[PDB]
């Protein structure tokens, strides 16, 4: 056990238990976007084996994230279990993934937390309008952890990749002018992280039918315009391919970002694509177009 | 809902959930008697309907009371349910009783808390030696509650009376020289609180067989010597009678203080007797003898 993780599991557990008692209305009030719950814990000569002795836990806008979870088809108990039944696994910007591979837990700066607060209402409204059908990150919770001296902020999102089906290739696409190539140290890992020019060079094709491709690009258009209108940029399209003839039917209700290949595909492939890395604030305007140009071409 | 109660239920719930994860050894260490766990909670614009916005909860020596509960045959989950499933009921020195009538919850002074800390180790050792078979109060938990401005201390004990069988008469016996009579305002309540001279005047007899009477007085002797040796005094014998031919078999494993009447008793009676009010610190020495003289006579 690493203390900051134990506090997170402890905290998510506590937070979801509290909410289970709250009466949940259909609507959020404007105050729900300014809300939080803090808990400070001090154990003197008690419970040394599991928890640290002195820790704080803060949940931002618990009602908003409760409402978002349900809008994204996530039940609070399942969300609880996925984060609590067993520890989240590391990858060390480092991230953790829930033991069941459903959720990602990433450390963010206080600046990112400030930007999240800044866009949360508009983000929530967007999710309402598109009925939760989007390629944007699905934000599920946001927390502050303190363990004697160290303060960190985390956000929780839905995993873009599958919780069963492995992924043998991964891309990260921005469609920028500034030459985007991968480095060689990455290449030597179980799954590297290829970039723009690796794609427009290793002759990578995505075999999805002309309907699936139409829906996707329509979504992508709306999402990216929303991102641009908030003056956000430097986001990527995360692309991940699962070869069936290596490890292939999936659950579209769990692996919500999956798209099957069309019938004429050279190999049985499942694609996982969504937008990631949205919280940084040449400009945002053309970045969106430049992003849309690129993806329209490569797909 | 009265806020201080909600905090207590909340707090007992939280505390028992924490312990459920702790590995419980057979032995307590000396540090366990100096231990505690504090939790401070701040909700900003959140959860107004159930909890107060700002409260603190402190549990003293959680390991000791965990150990005592089990020694008194109380399971932590049942204890939890009894205090949490529905609110405790008032009687307003005021007290509350769990909704299932199993437990008493009384407010105490910081001075009482200090005295409890002072005697807890010796008290625990006494419970070990008598294998939990005693007429002393069964202390099950001790807490501090804060709700914005107001700080209170509570202790939890097992109810001397039954959780089913009603009680139509109640005495409170010290066996003092100083004339002990009841007042008339008490008499007009559903169950008054009669005192020494009400007993040695209304010709009250306790019809228990000569064996039951032998065991009881032996216990009483040991208990009271223990109390005296801690320089404690001003405790009473709480006596409560249940007439079967008004409202009578009981569970000796729940109503642990009950004694059936012998076969020749004029009416079918069940007696509930135990020591109460021990935490005040002419002297303690003879008070014990004086107490023992009286009870030997009246029983
Ligand atoms: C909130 C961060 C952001 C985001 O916005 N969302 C929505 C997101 C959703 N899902 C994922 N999923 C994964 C993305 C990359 C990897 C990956 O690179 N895995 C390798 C596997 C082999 N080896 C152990 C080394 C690492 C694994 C993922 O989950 C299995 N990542 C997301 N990211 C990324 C993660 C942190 C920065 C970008
Ligand atoms: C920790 C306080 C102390 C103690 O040490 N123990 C062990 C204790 C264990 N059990 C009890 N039980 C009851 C004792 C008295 C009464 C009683 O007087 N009830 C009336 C009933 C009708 N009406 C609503 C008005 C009040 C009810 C009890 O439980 C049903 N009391 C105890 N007391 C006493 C309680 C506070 C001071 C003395």
């Amino acid at each position: 056990s690493d203390p900051l993780l134990s506090v997170l599991m402890w905290g998510v557990n506590h937070s979801i238990n509290e909410l289970s008692h709250v009466q949940i209305p259909v609507m959020l009030m404007p105050d729900d976007f300014k809300a939080y719950s803090k808990i400070k814990v001090d154990n003197h000569l008690f419970n040394k084996e599991n928890m640290p002795s002195h820790f704080k836990f803060k949940e931002y806008c618990p009602m908003v994230f409760r409402n978002l979870r349900e809008r994204f088809g996530i039940d609070d108990q399942d969300f609880q279990n996925s984060l609590t039944r067993s520890a989240p696994l590391p990858n060390d910007a480092r991230f953790h993934t829930s033991y069941d591979k459903r959720y990602i837990i990433k450390t963010i700066t206080s600046e990112d937390v400030a930007e999240m607060h800044n866009i949360l209402k508009k983000y929530h409204q967007y999710i309402v309008e598109c009925h939760g059908i989007t390629l944007l990150p699905q934000f599920l919770g946001m927390y502050r952890l303190n363990v004697d001296g160290v303060e960190i902020y985390v956000i929780v999102t839905r995993n873009v990749f599958s919780h069963r089906l492995s992924v043998y290739r991964k891309y990260d696409l921005k469609g920028s002018t500034v030459a985007r190539e991968a480095s060689d140290k990455e290449k030597a890992k179980e799954l590297p992280t290829l970039k723009d020019n690796d794609f427009i060079n290793e002759g990578q094709k995505i075999y999805i039918d002309d309907n699936n491709k139409k829906v996707f690009l329509e979504k992508l258009k709306k999402d990216v315009e929303f991102l641009a209108q908030l003056k956000l940029m430097d986001y990527s399209l995360l692309v991940g391919i699962h070869d069936v003839e290596r490890a292939g039917e999936f659950d579209p209700n769990i692996d919500v970002y999956g798209i099957k290949c069309h019938e004429n595909s050279p190999r049985k492939e499942v694609y996982f694509m969504a937008i990631i890395d949205i919280l940084t604030h040449v400009n945002p305007e053309q970045y969106s177009k430049r992003f849309l140009d690129f993806i329209g071409h490569i797909l």
